[PDB]
C-alpha cells in the first residue's frame, strides 16, 4: 500500500522543462569567459543550487577552461561569488517559473481523494521556496508538506529530505512511499531513501524541452529523445518510467501487486 | 554491507534486566488501588515513558480494574498526574541504573575498529537521558550519537528516531544498519525503519531477570525462559536473535552474504 508520494518541484510539479535555473547557470559562467553548454548546466540539476555551482566547476571541461583563463583552478571564493549572482538573478525571475505543469493538478486531486499523503523535496533553498510555493499555491498547487535541503544535513542525492517527509506525514516503512522526479539526482534520492522510484519524461530537466518544442517537434525526433531520457532514468535507479504524471496511478496499482 | 549499528539503551547497553522504571510503574498504579503485575509493567517497555503509562491504562485487565475501583476509565489528568509521580521517583534513583552490561563494551570497541558508526534510540525523555548518558559515559560506554522521542514526532515503535540517526551518522539506505534491542517495541522500531533487527536475550526487559537470578537458576528453566523471549522477539519481526552481545559480530558477518 502506497500511503504517500513525494514529489520533486522544478521539472516535476512546476516549471515545464526546468528553465528557471538553466540560463542563470550559463549567465554566471559566461562572465568569467567560461561558457558552458546547456547539457553540462543540466547535469547536476536537482542538487541544492550551491552544490550545483560547485559540481559545474568540478567538471573537467569547465575546470580546464577556467584554469586556462584565470591561470588557476576555481576556489571556494569563485563558487560563493557566482552563487551570489545566481541568487540575485534567480530571485527576480523566480515568480515566473512556478506554474503547475499541464496535468499535475488533476493527479494530485486524484491522489487525495484516495487519502494518499502529498510530500515533496527540492533543489531550491527555503528562501527560494517561499517564493515558488506561494506562487504555485496562487496557481492551484500546494503539497501537504515540503522539505528543502536547508531543513536537513544535505540535499540530494541524500535521503535526508525524504526521511523528514515520512516523519511529518506519519508514513512508514519507506517502501509505502513513492518518489517522483525528473532529474538523475531525483532517482538517486528515491533509491537511497529506499522508496519506489519513478521518473517523468515530458517537462523534465533531462529532456530540457519547452512545451512548444514538444508540441512542434517531429514525432521521430521526439521519441528518440524520450527513450534517451527513459534509459537515463533506468540506468540511474528508476523502478518505473512515465511519460507524464497521468501514468502515476498505473505505477501505483502495479506496485500494489 | 552493514555500515552502522543502532542500540537501544536500558536493557541492551546498560541497566541489566531494565529494572530502573519497573517498580515505579507498579508504584504509581498500586497507589491508586490498582495492582499491576511485573509482566504487565514490562509489556510496553521501550515506548516513551509517558506513552508507556498510557499503554498500561489501555490494557483490558488494567482498564477493567480501574473502571471497577473509580467507576470510570482513566482520564488524561490521571495519566498526567501518574507521570509526574513517575518522574519524581525515577529521577532520584536513575544514576544507579546507568551501568553498562558485562560484555557489551567489548563488542562496541570491536565495531569501532571495523569502521562502524554507533547510534542509539531510547524511551527515556531528553531530561532523563542527560543523567543516564553522563553516568554510562563514566563507565566506558558512549555511542557516536543518541536520539530520544523528544527529537522527533513520536517515540517507538515509530521509525523516526532511527531516521534521525541515519541522517546524523550519514548512513543509507536503512538496511545498511542493524537495530539491536531488547524489547518488543525495539523489534518493531527496527522493522518499521527497514533495518536488520536483532534481539538481545540475557539482560533484556523481556527476560526480566537480574544477573544473580540468571546464574543462580536451573539450567533447564533458564533455557526455557530464553526460548520464550527468543520466540517473542522473532514472532515480532526480529530477523535474528542473540543470547548475549558477543554474538552480534557473527550476525553481521552472516548478513553480508
Ligand atoms: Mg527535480
Ligand atoms: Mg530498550
Amino acid at each position: 500500500k502506497i500511503e504517500a508520494v513525494i514529489f520533486a518541484w522544478a521539472g516535476t510539479t512546476v516549471d515545464y522543462g526546468c528553465f528557471a535555473p538553466l540560463e542563470v547557470f550559463m549567465e554566471i559562467f559566461h562572465k568569467r569567459g567560461v561558457a558552458i553548454t546547456a547539457e553540462e548546466a543540466r547535469k547536476p540539476m536537482g542538487l541544492l543550487k550551491i552544490d550545483h555551482v560547485r559540481a559545474l566547476t568540478e567538471m573537467p571541461r569547465i575546470a580546464s577552461e577556467w584554469n586556462r583563463v584565470f591561470r588557476q583552478l576555481p576556489t571556494e571564493a569563485d563558487i560563493q561569488e557566482m552563487y551570489e549572482e545566481f541568487e540575485e538573478i534567480l530571485f527576480a525571475i523566480l515568480p515566473r517559473y512556478a506554474s503547475p505543469i499541464n496535468g499535475v493538478k488533476e493527479v494530485i486531486a486524484s491522489l487525495r481523494e484516495r487519502g494518499i499523503k502529498i510530500g515533496s523535496t527540492t533543489g531550491y533553498t527555503r528562501e527560494m521556496m517561499d517564493i515558488v510555493a506561494k506562487e504555485a499555491a496562487l496557481q492551484g498547487y500546494k503539497p501537504d508538506f515540503l522539505v528543502t535541503p536547508d531543513d536537513v544535513p544535505a540535499g540530494r542525492p541524500y535521503p535526508w529530505m525524504c526521511y523528514k517527509n515520512a516523519m511529518e506525514l506519519g508514513v512508514y516503512p519507506m517502501n509505502h512511499m513513492i518518489k517522483v522526479g525528473d532529474t538523475v539526482s531525483d532517482m538517486k534520492e528515491g533509491r537511497n531513501a529506499g522508496m519506489w522510484t519513478v521518473g517523468v519524461i515530458l517537462g523534465s530537466s533531462e529532456l530540457g524541452l519547452t512545451e512548444e518544442e514538444v508540441e512542434n517537434m517531429d514525432s521521430v525526433e521526439l521519441r528518440e529523445k524520450i527513450e534517451v531520457v527513459r534509459n537515463r532514468f533506468v540506468e540511474n535507479g528508476a523502478h518505473f518510467t512515465i511519460e507524464t504524471m497521468q501514468e502515476l496511478e498505473s505505477v501505483m496499482e502495479h506496485i500494489e501487486k
